[PDB]
């Protein structure tokens, strides 16, 4: 069942950090790590326990740009369930920072 797809597809300022949604209920980092090792090494990872969301960060951005693509055509599934993978708005993986100083 060939299914097309219409998307902006505006690639200008790629982001090293990648956003992930619809994560397996009670998923273990390892899982998300095994899906990132292929492309590159995971230097930073954020797993939020609430809206089934998480942000992954590979050693370099290059590893990301290539990563997404792979999924852009291939639809992965964790624990017999579909997972969401797309770019992120935040340039850097927000982890620490002074509110005022």
């Amino acid at each position: 069942g060939s299914s097309g797809s219409s998307g902006d597809k505006m690639d200008g300022a790629p982001s090293r950090v990648l956003h992930i949604r619809k994560l397996p209920g009670e998923v273990t980092e390892t899982e998300v790590i095994a899906l990132g090792l292929p492309f590159g090494k995971v230097t930073n990872i954020l797993m939020l326990k609430g809206k089934n969301q998480a942000f992954l960060e590979l050693a370099t951005e290059e590893a990301a740009i290539t990563m997404v693509n792979y999924y852009s055509a291939v639809t992965p599934h964790l624990r017999n369930q579909p997972i969401y993978i797309q770019y992120s708005n935040h340039k850097e993986l927000k982890t620490s920072g002074p509110s005022s100083g």
